[PDB]
C-alpha cells in the first residue's frame, strides 16, 4: 500500500492519471520520480525543466557535476541522481528525440531502466519536443515495465485520450 491517490489502473502494474508530475512528486514525495531527460541533463522544458523549477535550480547545478565527471548519458540510457525536495532520488531517463531522427526502437530500452525500480512516479517519455506518438509510448511502457509504475499526464486532452484507447 502507498499514497498514491486517484489513480486509474491499466495493467497489473501500471496506474495512470492526469496530472503534473512536479504537484505528484511534491504531493507524494515518492522513492524514485522519473525525469524526461536529455544526454547533457539540460533540464530546460517539459518535465525537466519544471522539475528542475521545482528544485530552485539544484537539480542542474548537480546534473552539471554528474556530466563533468561522466560526459552524457546515452539516448535509451539512464542515471540515478538525488531527488532533492521532490523525492528521495530522480532516475533520469533519455528516451529517443523522434525529431532529431533518433530510433523509436531505442523507447523500449529506455523504459527498461525503470525495471531497476519497485516503485516509481514517472511522465510518458519521448512526448513532447521528442516528438513520439504517445499512445505508441503507452503501449511501450505497459509492454516493458514490470515493476510498479505511477505515470503522470499532463495534458488533459492527452490523458482523455490515453485511457479511452485500447493498448
Ligand atoms: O507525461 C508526459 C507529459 C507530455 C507533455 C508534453 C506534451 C503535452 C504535455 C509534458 N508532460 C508532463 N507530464 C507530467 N507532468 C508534467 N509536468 C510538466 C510537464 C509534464
Amino acid at each position: 500500500v502507498n499514497s498514491f491517490s486517484g489513480y486509474l489502473k491499466l495493467t497489473d502494474n501500471v496506474y495512470i492519471k492526469n496530472a503534473d508530475i512536479v504537484e505528484e512528486a511534491k504531493k507524494v514525495k515518492p522513492t524514485v520520480v522519473v525525469n524526461a531527460a536529455n544526454v547533457y541533463l539540460k533540464h530546460g522544458g517539459g518535465v525537466a525543466g519544471a522539475l528542475n523549477k521545482a528544485t530552485n535550480n539544484a537539480m542542474q547545478v548537480e546534473s552539471d557535476d554528474y556530466i563533468a565527471t561522466n560526459g552524457p548519458l546515452k539516448v535509451g540510457g539512464s542515471c540515478v541522481l538525488s531527488g532533492h525536495n521532490l523525492a528521495k532520488h530522480c532516475l533520469h531517463v533519455v528516451g529517443p528525440n523522434v525529431n532529431k531522427g533518433e530510433d523509436i526502437q531505442l523507447l523500449k530500452s529506455a523504459y527498461e531502466n525503470f525495471n531497476q525500480h519497485e516503485v516509481l512516479l514517472a511522465p510518458l517519455l519521448s512526448a513532447g519536443i521528442f516528438g513520439a506518438d504517445p499512445i505508441h509510448s503507452l503501449r511501450v511502457c505497459v509492454d516493458t515495465v514490470r515493476t510498479n509504475v505511477y505515470l503522470a499526464v499532463f495534458d488533459k486532452n492527452l490523458y482523455d485520450k490515453l485511457v479511452s484507447s485500447f493498448l
